[PDB]
């Protein structure tokens, strides 16, 4: 028994976090080999943020206007460029703590860990999901901008996220490590509203599989259903449609539990139409959608 | 906005995790300076666990019967002793990655991060609370025994927990780093049932303060109450009694929000007697008790 939202161990990323200052603005950067990555709005004043012309603003910056601090060591900047919405600062020292790594752009619904940092210093780690509307429900006060999200496979860190903005709703928007935003958001202080935040159906089903593996079976019901009939119900409840790809990703969990995916869909259906009547699943009074099928296999096999 | 259960960055502890084998039993150990700490039941066979005589079982073990592996480096054991329920293995090398650290014994209700490990390898990090019945609702399959729980203050790791057992209920029991169990549990495969798992009232109140800080105010009601009158209600709902010490620990949150502790207690009361009628607080459909007052200050000031 025992199922926890778990984040990845953060040590490999802790060794890459640095502080980046340009003028009076400071935020977090990511130091890998001899490049530091950070949000380009590090070059903006609070007044620039309303309508930045990043090209024009960057023209007025030289290598020596970028202060990069790694602990107490200060790094010498020998070059700078803009890639989409990320600033790349070339430094004269390769990070000795650079882990094996790749830059990946994740899909909505996939999960990752964020190492929340302030002024280059790691403060906390938590697990979250890329919401279907490409927002992240983070924990970030002023100063965590530039914090990164990642997954770890064996000894390789896949960086998938860099926090750039807090929207007026308080939710977060960011980019991949090539500087391309997830979703329609931009690095400007302007009206930016996110679409409907739907529930990640394939993740909810994975979590129901984890509940069964852990002894929570009360919601296991006696009906089955069809993919079209289920999506009919899912659409009404602002759940993402389930595809056959999702059914196939759930394959290993159906095999471990002997519960067919459509049977699980019919129990989910009943839960969406009836509620939980005051009972809990895995200690939660709502359906949880920040576990992917792989996360469940990771923690339940 | 934004409030997440956050764990501490784990890197300082990742550098201390090792694998400890005695005969055919392997588990996680903690390498600090030139001592490795691990559950003494590493010396037990599956059959020894029903009624171990640890003194007699340890007599039959020499330094060379303890295999300690740190990554691919194997450490030379030059001594061994038993301290309560923890085995201490003296090795000939001080861990170069030893962080500043202390051993502390925490109170029920306090929180800490667990770095779940398997065979010496970090696999995940999560935040939890010492339950008032001295259990931990962990995520630990066979092999995570010896995983440790910790808090970090600046650059100092306070180790407070070592996972030793899974009880028949699936919940976890462990020791502090001096080898003394939290609660009445013992390192033996026998009937062991935990007491009532009450809710940590002072933590629930801290979390309600975090909700107010984050804009969730619907539960803020118009009543007040008294400490005796509140504990009357808390006892009925298997909530821990609130003391004046708890009121004083909540002092900074009452000051930040302008909401008197007894006012918050009266809103909690109303929630315990009425439920939440289907609405949520900070995205949760139940009251959350794994945030201490300090955790909330950490993430909300
Ligand atoms: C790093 C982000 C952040 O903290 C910002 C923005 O969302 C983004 C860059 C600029 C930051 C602000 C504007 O809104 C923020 O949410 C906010 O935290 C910052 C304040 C505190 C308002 C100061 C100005 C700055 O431009
Ligand atoms: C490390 C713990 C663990 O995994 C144990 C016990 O709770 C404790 C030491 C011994 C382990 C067992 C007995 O119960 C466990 O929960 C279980 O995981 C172990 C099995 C798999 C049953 C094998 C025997 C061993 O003694």
């Amino acid at each position: 028994s025992g199922f926890r939202k778990m984040a990845f161990p953060s040590g490999k990323v802790e060794g890459c976090m640095v502080q980046v200052t340009c003028g009076t603005t400071t935020l977090n950067g990511l130091w890998l080999d001899d490049v530091v990555y950070c949000p380009r709005h590090v070059i903006c004043t609070s007044e620039d943020m309303f309508n930045p012309n990043y090209e024009d603003l960057l023209i007025r910056k030289s290598n020596h206007n970028f202060l990069v601090q790694a602990g107490n060591v200060q790094l010498r900047v020998i070059g700078h460029s803009m890639q989409n919405c990320v600033l790349k600062l070339k430094v004269d020292t390769a990070n000795p703590k650079t882990p094996l790594y790749k830059f990946v752009r994740i899909q909505p619904g996939q999960t990752f860990s964020v190492l929340a940092c302030y002024n280059g210093s790691p403060s906390g780690v938590y697990q979250c999901a890329m919401r279907p509307n490409f927002t992240i429900k983070g924990s970030f006060l002023n100063g965590s901008c530039g914090s990164v999200g990642f997954n770890i496979d064996y000894d390789c860190v896949s960086f998938c996220y860099m926090h750039h903005m807090v929207l007026p709703t308080g939710v977060h928007a960011g980019t991949d490590l090539e500087g391309n935003f997830y979703g329609p958001f931009v690095d400007r202080q302007t009206a930016q509203a996110a679409g409907t935040d739907t529930t990640i159906t394939v993740n909810v089903l994975a979590w129901l599989y984890a509940a069964v593996i852990n002894g929570d079976r009360w919601f296991l019901n006696r009906f089955t259903t069809t993919l079209n009939d289920f999506n009919l119900v899912a659409m009404k409840y602002n759940y993402e449609p389930l595809t056959q790809d999702h059914v196939d990703i759930l394959g290993p969990l159906s095999a471990q539990t002997g519960i067919a995916v459509l049977d699980m869909c019919a129990s989910l259906k009943e839960l969406l139409q009836n509620g939980m009547n005051g009972r809990t699943i895995l200690g939660s009074a709502l359906l949880e959608d920040e576990f992917t099928p792989f996360d469940v296999v990771r923690q339940c096999s």
